[PDB]
C-alpha cells in the first residue's frame, strides 16, 4: 500500500537518479517522480533496500504528484539528514 523509505543526506546530492513530469518528462507516460537507477554511495547505499521505477508521492511534508523533479530535488534537499520517500506500491489496475 504505502512504501515510506526513510534515508539520510549520506553525502552529494542524493543516489538514485529520478524521474521529473510537469517541467521535464524523463517517462512518457504522467507528471508524477518515477525512480530511473540507483548509483552507489550518496544516500541509497546508507539504506540498501530502495527499488528502481519508484513512483514517489510524498517526500517528506511535501505534496507529490503533479509536480517536477525541481519539487523532488527541493524536496529532499530541504529534507536534509531525513530524505523520506513514500512511494506507494504498485496496487491500481
Amino acid at each position: 500500500e504505502y512504501e515510506e523509505i526513510t534515508l539520510e543526506r549520506g553525502n552529494s546530492g542524493l543516489g538514485f537518479s529520478i524521474a521529473g513530469g510537469t517541467d521535464n518528462p524523463h517517462i512518457g507516460d504522467d507528471p508524477s517522480i518515477f525512480i530511473t537507477k540507483i548509483i552507489p554511495g550518496g544516500a541509497a547505499a546508507q539504506d540498501g533496500r530502495l527499488r528502481v521505477n519508484d513512483s514517489i508521492l510524498f517526500v517528506n511534508e511535501v505534496d507529490v504528484r503533479e509536480v517536477t523533479h525541481s519539487a523532488a530535488v527541493e524536496a529532499l534537499k530541504e529534507a536534509g539528514s531525513i530524505v523520506r520517500l513514500y512511494v506507494m506500491r504498485r496496487k491500481p489496475p
